[PDB]
C-alpha cells in the first residue's frame, strides 16, 4: 500500500539540492516509508499541516528528532516545551510566549532596527562583504545574545551549541556524531549561562526566571526554558537573513520591488523563510493506531515532516519554486503549525523584517561575487558563505 522509498534525507547529496527527491517524496504517495531509517514521511503541504494539528496522536514527548525516548536516554535533558505534550507543554509555553511577547517586541524594536541600520551602513563602507559572517551572522549576533542578557564573554559557544542541537535530532550519522563528540564545551557554556545570575536585568532570560512564582513554572524550571531560547534563538535567524539576501542577489526582480517599498520588508523575509525553510524537518511519534493519507500506521512509529517540501508544494502554492515578496505566505509551516508552533517567531521576523528594511532603503544592488558555500546540517538548510557586492543606493 505505502511506497518504501531508499532516499536519505539526512545525506549529503540530499542537503547539496533537495528539492528533485522532495518532489519524488512528494509524488509517491501522501505518506511514504523510508527504509534507510524506518519511519514514515510526509512530503505534502496536507499531511504535514495535519500531522503537525493533531499533537495528541502525533506526540512530541517521545522526541522530534529520530530518537524515540522510550527507547534511547536523550542526549540532553528533554526541553520542557519543544519535547512535551499538553498539557505539560501549557504553561512552559505560556510562559515563553509572554516572555517573547508583542509587548517585548515593541520594547526592543526601535533598537533593533537601528543596530540593522548600522550594519547595512557599515557593511557598505566595506562594499564586498561574505553575507553569511558579516550580516546573517553579524547582525543576530548583534542583537539578540544582548537582549538574551548574555555576557559578553563566551558568546563563540552559542552558534555551535546551536548547530548541536539541530545535528542531534537527526539519525546517527557522521553529522550528529561528529557533533556530541565536540559538545561538551558548549553545552558546559550554554548550561552555566541559564542560571539566574548570569542574566543581565530586564533581558528575556531574567525575566523567564522572574516568571516562576504564578504556578506556571518554578524556578527549578526556569533554567532549561533559558535553554530554549539560547538552543533556538539565532541559528535559524541566521540562515534565513542569509537566505534572503541570497534570494535578492539571485532575483533581482525582487530587490527593485523591495526598494520601491520598503514596506514589504516583513513580508520579503517571511517568504524567505518559506522558500529556504531554514528548518527542513521535524519529527512526531505517534501515541496510537492512525489512519492518515490512507495508510495505516501503528502506535511508536516515527513520522518525518519534511516543512521545507510542504512550503514548496505545488497542491498548495501557485509557483512554489519562486521567490515573490508579494505572495499570500500565510500558511506556510516554516515555523511550524499547531501548539508548538515557533514560539519566538516575532524575535525571528523583527529581525529579519529590519534588515531586509535597511537593505531595501540603502542598497541598490546585490551581486554575487564570489562561490556560494553551503553549510551542512542534519535538520537546518543555510549556507556557510555568500560572497556579494553591496552598492550603496
Ligand atoms: C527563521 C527563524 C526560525 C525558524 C525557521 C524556526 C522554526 C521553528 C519551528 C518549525 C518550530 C516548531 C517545532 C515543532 O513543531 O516541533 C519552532 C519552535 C520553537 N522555536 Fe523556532 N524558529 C525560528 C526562530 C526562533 C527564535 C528566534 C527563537 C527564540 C527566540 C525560537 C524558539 C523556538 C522554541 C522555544 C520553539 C518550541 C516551541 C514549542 O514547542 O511550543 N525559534 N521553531
Ligand atoms: C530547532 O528548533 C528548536 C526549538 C526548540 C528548541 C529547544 O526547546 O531547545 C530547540 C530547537
Ligand atoms: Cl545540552
Amino acid at each position: 500500500t505505502i511506497p518504501h522509498l531508499a532516499i536519505d534525507p539526512f545525506s549529503l547529496d540530499f542537503f547539496d539540492d533537495p528539492y528533485p527527491d522532495q518532489q519524488t517524496l512528494r509524488d509517491a504517495g501522501p505518506v511514504v516509508y523510508l527504509d534507510k531509517w524506518n519511519v514514515y514521511g510526509v512530503a505534502r503541504y496536507a499531511e504535514v499541516h495535519a500531522v503537525l494539528n493533531d499533537p495528541t496522536t502525533f506526540c512530541s514527548s517521545r522526541g522530534v528528532g529520530l530518537s524515540d525516548f522510550k527507547k534511547e536516554k536523550p542526549w540532553r535533558p528533554p526541553s520542557l516545551i519543544l519535547e512535551a505534550d499538553p498539557p505539560a507543554h501549557t504553561r512552559p509555553r505560556a510562559v515563553l510566549s509572554k516572555v517573547l511577547s508583542p509587548a517585548t517586541m515593541k520594547t526592543i524594536r526601535d533598537g533593533f532596527a537601528a543596530a540593522a541600520d548600522a550594519k547595512v551602513d557599515e557593511l557598505l563602507q566595506r562594499g564586498c562583504i561574505d553575507a553569511i559572517a558579516d550580516l546573517a551572522e553579524a547582525y543576530p549576533l548583534s542583537v539578540f545574545p544582548d537582549a538574551m542578557g548574555l555576557k559578553q564573554e563566551g558568546r563563540e559557544h552559542l552558534l555551535p551549541y546551536a548547530g548541536l542541537v539541530a545535528n542531534a535530532f537527526g539519525p546517527p550519522n557522521e553529522l550528529r556524531q561528529t557533533a556530541i563528540e565536540r559538545s561538551a564545551p558548549h553545552q558546559a557554556y550554554v548550561n552555566e549561562q541559564c542560571q539566574r545570575p548570569n542574566l543581565a536585568p530586564g533581558g528575556f532570560g531574567a525575566c523567564i526566571h522572574a516568571f516562576t512564582d504564578t504556578g506556571e513554572i518554578t524556578p527549578d524550571e526556569a533554567p532549561l526554558l533559558v535553554r530554549s531560547l539560547l538552543s533556538a534563538g539565532l541559528d535559524t535567524t541566521v540562515n534565513g537573513i542569509g537566505a534572503a539576501v541570497y534570494c535578492l542577489a539571485r532575483f533581482p526582480g525582487e530587490l527593485q520591488r523591495l526598494r520601491s517599498d520598503p514596506t514589504l520588508a516583513r513580508n520579503a523575509f517571511e517568504e524567505a523563510v518559506r522558500f529556504e525553510s531554514p528548518v527542513q524537518t521535524f519529527f512526531r511519534t505517534t501515541t496510537r493506531e492512525v489512519e492518515l493519507g490512507g495508510a495505516v500506521i501503528g502506535e511508536g512509529e516515527k513520522v518525518l515532516m519534511f516543512l521545507g517540501s510542504a512550503n514548496r508544494d505545488p497542491r498548495r502554492w501557485s509557483d512554489p519554486d519562486l521567490y515573490d515578496i508579494t505572495r499570500k505566505t500565510s500558511g506556510h509551516v516554516g515555523f511550524g503549525s499547531g501548539v508548538h508552533m515557533c514560539v519566538g517567531q516575532l524575535v525571528a521576523r523583527l529581525e529579519g523584517e529590519v534588515m531586509l528594511s535597511a537593505l531595501a532603503r540603502k542598497v541598490a544592488a546585490i551581486d554575487i561575487d564570489g562561490p556560494v558555500k553551503r553549510r551542512f546540517n542534519n535538520t537546518l538548510r543555510g549556507l556557510e558563505s555568500l560572497p556579494v557586492k553591496l552598492t550603496p543606493a
